[PDB]
């Protein structure tokens, strides 16, 4: 039977789901790994005992453990991104969309969910992967990771809470894929991941990390790279955390041993509930448990990895939105609220710019507002608002991919760069927000063929060109189609830089993106940090 | 006799001189100081002692001794600022031109001439002020001062060579001018100084000099202020220039008797020719012998004083060129050539910017480069050239003069403040160098009403309109008169900071004269090479 596949960890019996007036196969909640439950919680995961019998892939999977946003009960802006599934520590599946009739051997890409590694699930409606696996006819899975502390507690030395754990559930779904896919129509040699924001830079992970390397062809990085300042942290700060989350829990600190017993012993809201209260300094755009440089998943600092060309050369297909940090602003900095413009006083600016570069010395804060603030009119305060924005976005995610795109080019096969600057129709976030953190993915999903979710027919044309470009590339190793007659994304260069911003509007390619502010965040900045 | 003058010195019989079709009197080489010769010599000043008979003021007088610049022998773009008299030691005078019939209680103008404080002469063709008395109707002084080491060698602690004695002498002549401009028809009550350059920044000095303050009633500076980083030097830099000026010369260094004993001896050409081997720094914009913060002349650092309003109260008219740091560049920086474009490389562009801010640290030399460089066309030689351009005249002349103006605009009673960027037409100089270090000045003493100098009907009405302004701002504190028709320059006040262009276009009033980059070199910078 179509939807009958036999897996080498057992038989799985998927569902027929309708897809724009067509059909498609999908197999729901197919488990990738034993349950990291119990004494198995903050240790890495251990590959799924097969199983006897048929498993009901029918139905989406419980998502983990995780924060709730609930900033804005009741809207769909925020509510779109939590979980839509019961919450459990037992969530370890992959879900896969597949071509009716079954293909043979055809391109796989698999999604990797962002949320800060704090949040994320792979049900969310907005990666619902049926519209690309049909429209693209490619091999569609999505996996899921342990996020937050369950994912990323980290205590160096231990083997019971080694940390980086959420990173390991990646690559063991990336196993299966690679062990499994051919039984569904998939080619297991061409197989493609991509993620946006944390999913972003967990790509890149596993394109630096030589345990994962081997695991798939190429790979696509939306608003994410490894070296965002919000990626990673030491294993010593990692340290700190587990130990300052084990305070918040009145837990015995004499040793690792008891710590993390005691951490196992807590239900896992109680973990959630103080999870926030172990960041180092009033900040924005940084999360408590998060991938840390143990020397074992990251041999050596992520730097000294890209300058040594330590990674997997291969094609990579990457870019960012235009307003990444406006999110972030609205949750934290004095001044932003979602429903007024947000005008921001040259007071709030000065406080905002802080929280954004919360490790900075005060030569360093006053060095970032001179570089964003315009002296001639500086009591703007739609010049104030759209400045910090700007310096958010620059220093958590456009700068840094930038300098990842730069070093990888030197060493890589083909890289595609874009700059996502559409702001949808029907956005239900204020204006002032832009083109929001995350707010691509919809595109590269397909939802604007999805007549009642109300986009306009350019929309429509951009998520096609979009899906296209994505599947194509994921295909071949370039986006463009061969003796094609459209418009063509040309190679970026180590030369001549070149990117492609993505709206409705005729392509236009540009060269050196933000590169007058990504000299001050990769160049001058740290220097004048380091010698202050 | 209407050229017969009799001051409390003794008589002086001036000369009738033609002034476009009239004619006016003419008072030239009155000796207002002993000569500074022999053991005079880095001694302040004495007064001239009186006289008997008549003093012969018909012709100029002998001119400092000063270095003489031979960079493009036969060009007058350079030699028109050379010595046009005889050098001597013996060169302290003054020169009045007086309107015909003679005045009774006439405004009266006081130049004070630049030429970084190693040269100068109140002689120059270009400083000619029959025009300006003719036209204006007003007594127009020229003063002289020594320059070089003779005027600023300092040694402090020694009563020999205390340093200052050129700003003494100028002192000096603005006390003859209290005392005896009466005779000649002018009011002491209401003489303006107005000087270029070293003059401006000399002008700036009397101001804080409380020693200097009763002579004069309102000041104009040109393209100079008292904080410029050229214009004065700590008491310890200063002895260290004066030794090492001694070390030059073969001189017995065991104390400043010995030493000041062996400059004595030394002809005044013998200075000179080491003159410039004193400097700490290979740089541009830093001449050997300037004012030195002494606690006498001045109280206390300039900062200080400009801080606590200790200085004179009254109305100010000031102002700066377009192109300020050009003429530097183009004698002492690598790419530069009088009769090329000078397209500068980034590699000369970066020699440049050492050579510019020879006090700055690397942190420091990357920030100024980072602050002047478009990152999105970096090897574009116009733009590195008048990004240089730039730094020169922003560093060494406007953000000084801006950091001045704002701090006095604080305490004075009343500030106009100009942008001269007329490029003139008949210009020698090449066309990179734009509105260079001093060419206001022509406009400034009316050479555009001479048919024979080739300027056009515009630069004569320009001419006309400056003239005017200066003249009725030395008359009454204000540069418009009272109930006009034309365009008013308004006040710049602390809150809107108004300035106008200077030009051959209609008036335009700005505001915030080059505050982006002003707050990097007076606030940001400062802060960077301190904490570094
Ligand atoms: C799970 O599999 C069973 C078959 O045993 C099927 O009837 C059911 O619809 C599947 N999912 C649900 C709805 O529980
Ligand atoms: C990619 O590698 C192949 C050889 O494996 C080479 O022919 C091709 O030029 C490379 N492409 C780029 C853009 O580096
Ligand atoms: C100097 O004064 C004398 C009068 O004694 C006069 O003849 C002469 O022209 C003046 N200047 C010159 C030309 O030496
Ligand atoms: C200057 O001072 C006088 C009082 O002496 C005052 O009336 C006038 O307003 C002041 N002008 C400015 C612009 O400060
Ligand atoms: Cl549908
Ligand atoms: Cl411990
Ligand atoms: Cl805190
Ligand atoms: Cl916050
Ligand atoms: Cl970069
Ligand atoms: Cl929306
Ligand atoms: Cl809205
Ligand atoms: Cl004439
Ligand atoms: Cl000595
Ligand atoms: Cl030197
Ligand atoms: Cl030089
Ligand atoms: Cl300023
Ligand atoms: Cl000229
Ligand atoms: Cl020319």
């Amino acid at each position: 039977s179509e939807l009958l596949v036999n897996t080498k960890s057992g038989k799985v019996m998927g569902t027929r789901v309708p897809v724009l007036s067509s059909h498609i196969s999908a197999f729901l909640g197919i488990p990738f790994a034993e349950p990291p439950v119990g004494n198995m919680r903050f240790r890495r995961p251990e590959p799924k005992k097969p199983w006897s019998g048929v498993w009901n892939a029918s139905t989406y999977p419980n998502n983990c453990q995780q924060y709730v946003d609930e900033q804005f009960p009741g809207f769909s802006g925020s509510e779109m991104w939590n979980p839509n599934r019961e919450m459990s520590e037992d969530c370890l599946y992959l879900n896969i969309w597949v071509p009716s009739p079954r293909p043979k051997s055809t391109t796989v890409m698999v999604w990797i969910y962002g949320g800060g590694f704090y949040s994320g699930s792979s049900t969310l409606d907005v990666y619902n992967g049926k519209y690309l696996a049909y429209t693209e006819e490619v091999v569609l899975v999505s996996l899921s990771y342990r996020v937050g502390a369950f994912g990323f507690l980290a205590l160096h030395g231990s083997q019971e809470a080694p940390g980086n754990v959420g990173l390991l559930d990646q690559r063991m779904a990336l196993q299966w894929v690679h062990d499994n896919i051919q039984f569904f129509g998939g080619d297991p040699k061409t197989v493609t991941i991509f993620g946006e924001s944390a999913g972003g830079a967990s790509v890149g992970m596993h394109i630096l990390s030589p345990g994962s390397r081997d695991l798939f062809r190429r790979a696509i990085l939306q608003s994410g790279s490894p070296n965002c300042p919000w990626a990673s942290v030491s294993v010593a700060e990692g340290r700190r955390r587990a130990v300052e989350l084990g305070r918040n829990l009145n837990c015995n600190l004499n040793s690792d041993e008891e710590l993390i017993h005691c951490l196992r012993e807590k239900k896992p809201q109680e973990l959630i509930d103080v999870e926030w209260n172990v960041l180092p300094f009033d900040s924005i755009f940084r999360f408590s448990f998060v991938p840390v440089i143990d020397g074992e998943f990251f041999p050596t600092s992520l730097e000294s990895m890209l300058n040594s060309g330590n990674f997997k050369k291969t094609q990579i297909l990457l870019g960012v939105n235009k307003d990444e940090g406006s999110f972030f602003l609205l949750y934290g900095a004095p001044g932003f609220s979602k429903d007024s413009e947000s005008k921001i006083s040259r007071e709030d600016f000065m406080s905002g710019v802080k929280l954004s570069v919360p490790h900075a010395n005060d030569l360093g804060l006053d060095a970032v507002t001179l570089q964003y603030t315009d002296w001639m009119d500086d009591n703007n305060g739609i010049k104030n608002r759209d400045g910090l924005d700007d310096i958010v976005g620059d220093h958590n995610v456009i700068c840094p991919l930038m300098h990842f795109v730069n070093k990888y080019t030197k060493f890589g096969n083909g890289t595609y760069l874009y700059f996502f600057n559409h702001r949808a129709s029907n956005l239900v976030w204020p204006e002032w927000m832009g083109v929001i953190h995350g707010y691509e993915i919809e595109f590269v999903f397909g939802l604007p063929l999805v007549k009642e979710l109300n986009y306009t027919a350019e929309e429509e044309a951009l998520s096609r060109r979009i899906m296209h470009y994505w599947a194509t590339f994921a295909k071949t190793g370039n986006p463009n189609e061969p003796h094609s007659q459209e418009s063509k994304w040309p190679l970026f260069t180590t030369k001549e830089q070149k990117f492609i911003d993505l709206n409705t509007e005729p392509m236009k390619v540009h060269q050196r993106l933000r590169v007058q502010m990504c000299v001050f965040w990769n160049q001058f900045l740290p220097k004048l940090l380091n010698a202050t």
